[PDB]
């Protein structure tokens, strides 16, 4: 009864999946633990099983990748480059199936998981051209004869957790980074997304295989909390990058600080939207809806709360809601589908349990609401006016489809109602107003890692760094010099002269 | 029986310092906390007194610094940083008494309490500069007719905890970057180092204050633990920057964590020297001298493990005793004096439990391991020969003039040795080899934040990133990029057209 | 008869000047040539005189230059960086003395002319921190066991050649950067501002002296053509900097370049202010004003181009004619004068000359034209309008107060029109647009190497780097990595590995 | 009697090579000028035919670039990237048969003409990269309510002229940077390897039309000095880069300063090795090989004079000889052939010349001097000892393979004699000792654009900047920040406040 094994989804097997698939790869595949099913959210039936990773395979897999670091620390960076632009190039090769795979296990729509794959092949592209670049300054010695130079090396071994909203991307840009760095990487992902990365590791695996390299540079241990919370004590994890909830997020970083490793934290966002009164309200209906609505609203930079002047307050609400009415939904992978399922059957519960918070916080539901009568995790897309900017429903982040909008007059409290919240990630204005426009990216404005004038809180692009504040977590992936992260500089002072200390009046021989 | 009371020592008055001084700034002067009675550590006798911070003067210091930060974040970076620079200029003016003072209250030689003044002074200058150039990439969007920006601000209240070591330079460090990158400062000195922790704020509040700035933007809260733990645990101060010990630092960083602050820590060393058989002796021996014996042994970067091949490790060993015996041991304003006092009485006990370690886990005291008979705390410099690299009292960092010896064969054991401890902060190796050097400053060299060549442990100028691995905490000070662990990046997309083309072509 | 020898400017002893200076230094003072007199432009009154270079001063200077770089180019940078903050320093100490001679023999009213050299001052503040910041990238070799690093090193002798309308900080600007890159300087400066020349070269000759170090650092020859000429043409002038007109520069340019030196051009402008419908008329009228007559129009970046939306055409003009009318004229050093007179007589003919043309095709003198009936270079402050955008008088660069206004109807158009003339210096906008911001910011708006938006085109900061494009002669001056140009990159690997590798994988 | 028509060379058409070649594109394929018959140096037999520019096709082509301009410079540079990235893959499914093409158009050998074209398929890697970050930094204005940021835009049309030596490389260089710099290119090269600038072409041609872009983004004129003297004297041509002689290169050098473009000069070397009495001579005696009878000797970055300590001379003269007998001679586009013929008939007369006139300045040839006794254009790899580092001869130039050998005893000697030659682009010391190293890359040490340690002259890698000093002209290619010179910095200073200026006095 599994997907795999109907003829409509044999396309599968291109990826080299298979009925029961190994989910340890430490250059050979393998898995002793618990063997966890992955279901389609558009129809809740399994699609296939993966053998996930006992304590053994997790110790054999950081001891094989260790080992294979001290080959690929050798590697100059200009050669591990070419070998991320080989991992490109087959994922471009294989992005029409994965990105179908990541529709199907993981529940967006074909252009999103299709725009997911994309993404990674865009950051191998940057970092092939990054692995001829990465160093730092010979900066002039105040000392005579001496050179002062900055170095950076790798950490290590990276350890690579990530949630089920993006299963490819988020890996992808800790993984061209991290490689081209020198460090090896070991990947745990989000369970409910396991095919998605047995398939993008034998993806990687291939490529360093046919390079004569070993595997475990590209190490993938598929498990849960067990298995990540292990790397979160594990000092043979140099660096261990986690993205997913600020909850488990908080857990992970003090387990790291506990032991003195380095973490790289990418956490929840409630990100809101600000509707000037001189907003372009062309742009701000179809930006709102498509940061609110997109991934059906399981993005962490989606738009959660949106601010509108109270001039225009009410006709953006209608606006809004004529477009909600409008979004086709169906199977992800359909033609034309804008709206899929949620990725979970508790992500119904906690929509549903959201909602109600609301209409008792004082709440009105002004479009959906409800779950939608169909197969699958189907929740209508959501819009709640009439609640406090300070109501707690509306400062927790719920991973579901619920627009909160308020009614804002003034510039600054507004700017400070963006900040009040203890996420720190995405935050868009829209307004034509210049001086707003740099006060808003100034000190006394958003307070969030993502800036955004007239575009929505998400759709990220790779050469700027991607990340957060406050609760959410501080780390920084993809563009910039993101890549500092996963590297440790030393201060290199050489004295090349001949010339003595002074002796200071001791006679020495 | 102050020493501030006897004609001798008014010079101090030449820094504001009395009898009873205050020990809270935030604009006003103030202290309801204990009042703490620092003590020369040459000779035991008190110094003057500071009235330390409550927990009342703590909020109300905080509350005034984040409101200070209002105005001063909306001065423009270069107008910082000209405060900044008459800060620097400030600072000459008293750099002969201030260091006078960091030689009685602290305990280190003169020449190096001036020269930690200088370094202060020096990183002003930096700054001055540094206020003109902070900000990030203006970057090509993949989308037309957007603007893609790498914006830095200010964090907000950077809290700043330091240690008794350097009790003027590392402030100064964390308190030059801070201010051009649009911050206000709350400073929390070592106690005993408070008389110092004082001085250095009268200075800076002349500046402020001749400025018509709020002097909140450069608080002080001295105080011992409780305040120490109030800052890393208040989520009003948005950065904390920790140097001190490895276990305190520990803690502060799991406080900072659990509140999602930001921390800058700079904790412990074990730091190694490694002299390889074709080092240039005549210019170990010295290196070795002045990285171990320096500031008594008491500096995060002192040389406290010393690696000599086995070809050469007798005559280094002979030399360096024959050079230990001429360390001209004095009073810390003494003209022409080397070495002082340990800080503590405390200092004394470690140090004596460290040489009965080291003697019970077979290791021999070549040179010094007592108590010298004079009054003050003043111990022998000591060199111990015969450990294994992995004793146990080796790979503590004891913070006392205890240099331990080893002898080692090959480039690949002796490089896994300095790696080996727990701290990760200074290194070194003498060497003339090509190969060898950046073998050292590459993937399988030093694991160190300071990785160097031909000079001792304690080389270390301002241009650079100055900070360690490893349980030294991983934090940067002063130079290179190290600005910005004090300010925010933000990644900033600024439509200016009429379109919503979506990032990696997606059609929604 | 001399104004030096008048009590009422004594003050001009402040800065060392007497009846006659030498205008030679290397280390020592001098000057066997022609002896030239400068004249006060406000009164035609004759201040003191300079002795000028000969050829064989030039020669002698030259050669005492480049031996002193064999000293200088060994000094660490920061150091000589600190000799650039003592420098900063020594300039602060005679501000407003040095801005009042520039007042008084270049012209400029006195609060440009401290500003002038606060701008000096500025830089050396900048140069300090950048001291410790210069060199280039260590870059990841593609070959195991090679290290690839960028090394800047100085050029060796930086000849300075300067205009008379900022005689203090371009070579402020120059001589800041030039010095800390570890290059010395040799500066001749415009004859009509010997004294300037001379004053500020006796202050960088205290300092230089007082440390020790040989002054030929900063060499300076005071000369006409002749003595600029030599520099071009000789091959021990490693790079020129020249600042001055388009026409004498495209003649340096070509010298340079015939003997494969390097030049670092800086020359004429014909700025453009372009006011959009939407601009903030109160912000435009002041602005244009300012750059207008500002220098009394002899700035490079003076505004001698406004396009004014045919909307608001009327409106603009006559609001400016209002405000030209209340300009205060006088003695620039009076402090309630805002415009003093041009630098020479033969620019208040070319004034007139350039009024007659603008009338002749077809242009209306709107307001002023003539020049005023008094002592000194005087001219009205002028306005002109109704010649075509591409007037043949409008797009030649007058160094005189003329301004010369236009109508337009479209963005592209008037870009276009900005972008039409030789010179490539400075532009501005005034709209509220932030569409058309960013386009007049992008590939398809201004060709200019200064690009505004609601400012002037005059007035830059040093955090930048300045100057034009086109006709300008693309060097750049002060701020980002202006430096380099005062520098000669190096790629060098270095193989410490025992193999030979050879790059993209050729087996030999 | 083509070779192109002779089955044993059909893989030509593999290029998409014809018996008679169109030299022009712009969009189409054209030619009206003189026809062009290129011959293979290995055998002197005509290979096929190329119809050059007429004055009329370059007009169109320049015309017809700067017009496609305006839609390329609105791409986004990541999108301008793709293309790059295109073309690098383009390269790659051609790299054996592109890099034959070199080999027998041209005359170096197969590793080397398929690593030249490695080398594009780098600069296209890095490009790619370089197209997310190319752009300045957002700066801290002084001013409040102010932004100041540093833009960079492409200048319009790049002109790039080649030389025969590196057919491919250098255009790649220049092209895949200056085309994620938004710019548009024209291309001239080397006449005698038009067949080579014509396949390239086509491979980039099918890229830009296969993304329906305007061809002429990437236009050809194949042509002589009459066309390179027309882009040289061409307005339209924003910026030429020009690699070749000097002799050319400062006729081109000047006459673009008179019409105050831009250039990029890259032109010849004299390069030198010079071997310590430390060095490893297992080192030295294969990368003086390479370095000098790599592509005959036909390299700017050829080795041409050897410095040997006094000590190791003999000894090392002795062991080059025998490298040198050792080489296999043959077709250079057979697989294991490491020596292949000279360019020209005219270049094998020009080594003969210069072989008499060493023996004239009194050397000694030790090895080689006299052509070979086979078809086609081969000389022997030459050794000359027993000359006067300042001999004429040594001082010139030849592109020939002739190793000029000197004695020296003293490092400062023979860094000065790597100094006096005209020339300035690569130098390489062998040699153990660090402080030589440091010394040689520091301010006393090499002058010249590129410093090696222990490997050749020749064969650099792309990630850092490539070019010279002196009279190599002083242009950068390739990598670090060698994109700025494609592109033009502004200086933008936006006020975004509603802060009028300051009244003055003047009733606003
Ligand atoms: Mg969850
Ligand atoms: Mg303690
Ligand atoms: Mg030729």
């Amino acid at each position: 009864t599994l997907l795999i094994n109907q003829p409509q989804y044999a396309w599968l097997k291109e990826l080299g999946l298979r009925e029961e698939n190994e989910g340890v790869y430490n250059g050979s595949w393998g898995g002793r633990g618990e063997v966890i099913t992955t279901y389609c959210p558009a129809n809740n039936e399994p699609i296939a099983r993966v053998r996930q990773a006992s304590v053994a395979d997790y110790e054999e897999t950081v001891k094989k990748a260790r080992e294979a670091w001290k080959i690929w620390a050798d590697i100059p960076a200009p050669k591990r480059g070419e070998i991320v632009r080989q991992i490109g190039d087959a994922l471009r090769e294989k992005i029409q199936v994965l990105g179908s795979l990541v529709s199907l296990e993981m529940g967006k729509i074909l252009v999103e998981g299709v725009g997911e794959v994309q993404e990674y092949v865009d950051i191998c592209d940057y970092a092939v051209g990054l692995s001829r670049m990465i160093g730092g300054p010979i900066l002039p010695s105040e000392r005579s004869g001496h050179a002062l130079i900055e170095q950076w090396n790798p950490v290590g071994l990276v350890g690579i957790i990530t949630a089920f909203s993006f299963p490819v991307a988020v890996y992808g840009w800790n993984n061209a980074i991290a490689m081209i760095c020198g460090n090896v990487c070991l990947w745990k992902g989000a369970p409910t997304t396991s095919l998605i990365s047995v398939a993008v590791t034998k993806i990687i695996a291939k490529v360093l295989e046919d390079n004569k390299l070993p595997g475990a540079i590209c190490s993938l241990t598929c498990g849960g909390a067990d298995i990540g919370t292990a790397m979160a004590k594990d000092e043979r994890v140099n660096l261990l990058s986690f993205t997913g909830s600020t909850q488990v997020g908080k857990q992970v970083g003090l387990m790291v600080q506990e032991r003195f490793g380095r973490s790289l934290l990418e956490l929840g966002g409630n990100n809101a939207i600000i509707a000037f009164e001189d907003a372009d309200l062309s742009l701000v209906v179809p930006s709102a809806l498509f940061a609110a609505v997109g991934t059906a609203g399981q993005r962490c930079t989606t738009a959660r709360r949106l601010f509108i002047h109270e001039s225009i307050h009410d006709e953006v609400v209608n606006r809004l809601k004529k477009a909600y009415a409008q979004i086709r939904v169906g199977n992800p992978w359909d033609p034309n589908v804008l709206y899929g399922p949620l990725h979970t059957k508790q992500a119904v519960s906690m929509f549903l349990g959201a909602v109600e918070e609301a209409k008792k916080e004082g709440g009105t539901v002004v479009y959906g609401g409800k779950v939608m009568d169909r197969p699958g995790n189907y929740v209508e897309p959501t819009i709640v006016t009439g609640l406090g900017h300070d109501a707690s429903i509306a400062h927790t982040e719920t991973f579901a489809p619920i627009l909160y909008v308020f009614k804002f007059k003034n510039e600054e409290e507004v700017f400070a109602w963006n900040n009040e919240v203890k996420q720190g990630l995405s935050s868009s204005i829209f307004t034509k107003d210049l001086g707003r426009i740099f006060r808003w990216l100034g000190p006394k404005g958003s307070d969030c890692g993502i800036v955004n004038v007239n575009i929505p809180t998400s759709g990220a692009e790779i050469g700027g760094a991607f990340g957060g504040e406050k609760h959410t977590g501080g780390g920084r992936e993809s563009g910039s010099d993101a890549w500092k992260q996963y590297m440790r500089r030393s201060t290199c002072t050489i004295n090349y002269s001949k010339d003595l200390p002074l002796a200071q009046g001791i006679k020495f021989q």
